[PDB]
């Protein structure tokens, strides 16, 4: 019934808000009028001065601490998902391990636009161009991200929505490795039931948004494909580049 | 008013039974009289077959999948406490962060008698001799909780008593880091009233029990303070996706 779903639809908005500190609603406020903009190496060097923190490497090692903290938050988010904790532990570690990345770039879209990305909690902004002109093996780690973000941000989801979506992701069940898929799918069938109603109410003028949302996992899967191969080359150029251990468990290529 | 506190007493009970799968008055059957028994080593190995799930580790670590389950049941429980939802979201988390250990051991005492403890929904019973019979630091990890519990069930508390008492623990305004303490206490001084009443109609003979209860969070907060140091010794004994699920 409507009531049982609307209620789960709030339970999740609540956990999302407690577990994620830069929300899409907060990000958009910073981006629609303040951050320090970074566009060349001269501003970036003024940028160590201005905002809390070779050129492309200690950028990259910084983009990956931010992902380590984001895996930390995703986990905390996922526990609050009704039913998740009540699942074979090998699955909880597998739903987590594959469903992180798909979520990072969903939520990373909340910090992007046509022109750039907000770094370092909001304090800074990195132009799309500084990113698209970096060292040969680093200068496109974030390019396809931007093109998804603009495709994605188009749907104009907000946080009440993203929070059920972020949940439909985690609870996949089409994941490689899972033992007991039937309870995973049985949970997600409820999220999907929840999400469908959320969209029809928060965005009632957005025809086939549910359908058009669900389709973005196709775009989303592809993005992570491109990422693991891209990371594989940097572990061959920079065999001196150390990756974080938490991030390494998520990489069974 | 006197009739409202009887309303709230019901409200929280119905919430309790819903939010909490295994209730004391339920497990009470399993203890007195059926479940497996784990008296020594060969029974324990025989235990992974029937109740599907180093050896003394595979034990404690598993007491923690159940904690993490239990924090959710408490979380979904707290939200039925009138005006709990209405608090500053920051305070909600803080009340729950600190409240959960104190509320876990209270329920760990409805799964204990003198002789051991129920496990995995009560399809098991681990002999306290066996839990005593563990390598250090493990054999007396669960032994000070055994001492608290018989002291605690001594009051002969039922589930509706625990339902108000559980709420009262969460709404404790002395938690470090609260922002707007007044409405928290407003609810606790309400539940406290409600708990006083319930304790009389349900134990009219039990004498000054309300008082002997509030004297136990003296013991609850002292187990917790001491339990959590045992967790930091374990951080000097003994995949990273797991440790993240199971942060203290
Ligand atoms: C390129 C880059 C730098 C240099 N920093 C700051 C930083 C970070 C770490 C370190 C560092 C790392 C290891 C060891 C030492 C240091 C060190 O220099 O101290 C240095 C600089 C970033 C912070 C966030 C993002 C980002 O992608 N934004 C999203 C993900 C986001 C933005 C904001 C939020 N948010 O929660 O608000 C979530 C996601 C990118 C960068
Ligand atoms: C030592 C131990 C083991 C091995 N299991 C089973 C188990 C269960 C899960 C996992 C596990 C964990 C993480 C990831 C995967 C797995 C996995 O199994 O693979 C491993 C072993 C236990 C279950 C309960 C308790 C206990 O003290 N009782 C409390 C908790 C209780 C008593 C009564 C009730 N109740 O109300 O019914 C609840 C809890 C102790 C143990
Ligand atoms: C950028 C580059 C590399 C990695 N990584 O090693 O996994 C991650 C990122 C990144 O952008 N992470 C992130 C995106 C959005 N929000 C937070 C973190
Ligand atoms: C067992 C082992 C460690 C901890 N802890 O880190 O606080 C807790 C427990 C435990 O007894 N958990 C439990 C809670 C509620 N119901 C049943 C079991």
């Amino acid at each position: 019934e409507s009531a049982d779903l609307r209620a789960l639809a709030k339970h999740l908005y609540d956990s999302y808000i407690k577990s994620f500190p830069l929300t899409k609603a907060k990000a958009r406020a910073i981006l629609t009028g303040s951050p320090f903009v970074i566009y060349d190496m001269n501003s970036l060097m003024m940028g160590e001065d201005k905002i809390k923190f070779e050129v492309a490497i200690r950028i990259f090692q910084g983009c990956q601490f931010r992902s380590v903290e984001a895996v930390q938050e995703i986990t905390e988010y996922a526990k609050s998902i009704p039913g998740f904790v009540n699942l074979d532990l090998n699955d909880q570690v597998t739903l987590l391990k594959y469903g992180v990345h798909e979520i990072i770039y969903t939520m990373l879209a909340s910090l992007m636009n046509k022109d750039g990305v907000l770094i370092s909690e909001g304090q800074g902004f990195m132009t799309r161009e500084f990113l698209k002109s970096l060292r040969k093996p680093f200068g496109d780690f974030m390019e396809p991200k931007f093109e998804f973000a603009v495709k994605f941000n188009a749907l104009e989801l907000d946080d009440s929505d993203l929070a059920i979506f972020i949940a439909v992701i985690i609870l996949s069940g089409d994941r490689p490795g899972l033992l007991n898929v039937k309870p995973i799918e049985d949970i997600q069938d409820n999220l999907l039931q929840a999400l469908e109603l959320q969209l029809k109410l928060n965005h009632p003028e957005s025809s086939q948004l549910f359908a058009k949302l669900l389709q973005k996992m196709t775009d989303l899967r592809q993005i992570v494909t491109e990422h693991v191969q891209l990371l594989q080359v940097i572990k061959k150029t920079e065999t001196d580049m150390s990756l974080h251990p938490l991030l390494q468990e998520i990489y069974k290529d």
